[PDB]
Protein backbone atom coordinates (compact mmCIF):
# COMPACT_ATOMS: atom_id res chain seq x y z
CA UNK A 1 0.00 0.00 0.00
CA UNK A 2 1.06 3.63 -0.59
CA UNK A 3 2.64 5.35 2.45
CA UNK A 4 2.99 8.92 3.66
CA UNK A 5 6.56 9.06 2.35
CA UNK A 6 5.43 8.05 -1.13
CA UNK A 7 3.19 11.08 -1.42
CA UNK A 8 5.84 13.58 -2.47
CA UNK A 9 5.54 16.58 -4.76
CA UNK A 10 7.22 15.79 -8.08
CA UNK A 11 6.57 12.09 -7.64
CA UNK A 12 2.97 11.43 -6.59
CA UNK A 13 1.58 14.85 -7.54
CA UNK A 14 2.61 18.22 -8.88
CA UNK A 15 1.90 21.90 -8.15
CA UNK A 16 2.50 24.32 -11.04
CA UNK A 17 2.07 28.04 -11.64
CA UNK A 18 0.55 28.98 -14.99
CA UNK A 19 3.31 30.29 -17.26
CA UNK A 20 1.37 33.41 -18.24
CA UNK A 21 -0.46 34.21 -15.00
CA UNK A 22 1.35 32.95 -11.88
CA UNK A 23 -1.79 33.49 -9.77
CA UNK A 24 -3.22 30.45 -11.52
CA UNK A 25 -1.99 27.27 -9.82
CA UNK A 26 -2.50 23.74 -11.17
CA UNK A 27 -2.74 20.74 -8.85
CA UNK A 28 -2.21 17.48 -10.69
CA UNK A 29 -2.14 13.85 -9.58
CA UNK A 30 0.74 11.84 -10.97
CA UNK A 31 -0.82 8.56 -9.77
CA UNK A 32 -2.39 6.11 -12.22
CA UNK A 33 -5.78 7.46 -13.27
CA UNK A 34 -7.61 4.57 -11.56
CA UNK A 35 -6.47 5.87 -8.16
CA UNK A 36 -8.99 7.78 -6.07
CA UNK A 37 -7.27 10.93 -4.85
CA UNK A 38 -8.00 13.74 -2.43
CA UNK A 39 -6.75 17.36 -2.25
CA UNK A 40 -6.85 19.72 0.74
CA UNK A 41 -6.05 23.20 -0.55
CA UNK A 42 -6.68 26.84 0.23
CA UNK A 43 -10.31 26.74 -0.92
CA UNK A 44 -11.31 23.49 0.76
CA UNK A 45 -11.34 19.95 -0.55
CA UNK A 46 -11.46 18.34 -3.98
CA UNK A 47 -11.37 14.73 -5.22
CA UNK A 48 -10.78 15.61 -8.89
CA UNK A 49 -7.44 14.39 -10.29
CA UNK A 50 -6.68 17.85 -11.65
CA UNK A 51 -7.61 21.01 -9.79
CA UNK A 52 -7.21 24.64 -10.82
CA UNK A 53 -6.76 27.35 -8.21
CA UNK A 54 -7.12 31.06 -8.98
CA UNK A 55 -5.37 32.78 -6.06
CA UNK A 56 -5.81 36.55 -6.03
CA UNK A 57 -3.99 37.38 -2.80
CA UNK A 58 -0.27 37.56 -2.04
CA UNK A 59 0.53 34.87 0.55
CA UNK A 60 1.94 31.47 1.51
CA UNK A 61 -0.28 28.46 0.90
CA UNK A 62 -0.41 24.73 1.71
CA UNK A 63 -1.65 21.78 -0.34
CA UNK A 64 -2.10 18.26 0.99
CA UNK A 65 -2.41 15.33 -1.40
CA UNK A 66 -4.13 12.13 -0.28
CA UNK A 67 -4.70 8.72 -1.88
CA UNK A 68 -7.50 6.26 -1.15
CA UNK A 69 -6.28 2.87 0.05
CA UNK A 70 -7.65 -0.36 1.41
CA UNK A 71 -7.32 1.10 4.88
CA UNK A 72 -8.73 4.54 4.07
CA UNK A 73 -7.04 7.70 2.86
CA UNK A 74 -3.31 8.25 3.27
CA UNK A 75 -2.16 11.89 3.21
CA UNK A 76 1.31 13.18 2.36
CA UNK A 77 2.97 15.97 4.36
CA UNK A 78 1.78 19.36 3.14
CA UNK A 79 3.45 20.99 0.15
CA UNK A 80 3.67 24.79 -0.02
CA UNK A 81 3.32 27.38 -2.73
CA UNK A 82 3.54 31.18 -2.66
CA UNK A 83 1.68 33.91 -4.55
CA UNK A 84 4.01 36.85 -5.15
CA UNK A 85 1.54 39.57 -6.12
CA UNK A 86 -2.11 40.63 -6.05
CA UNK A 87 -4.39 39.79 -8.99
CA UNK A 88 -7.64 41.81 -8.88
CA UNK A 89 -9.08 39.68 -11.68
CA UNK A 90 -9.47 36.75 -9.30
CA UNK A 91 -11.41 38.67 -6.67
Amino acid sequence: AVTVDDLVEGIAFSITHDSENPNIVYLKSLMPSSYQVCWQHPQGRSQEREVTLQMPFEGKYEVTFGVQTRGGIVYGNPATFTIDSFCADFV
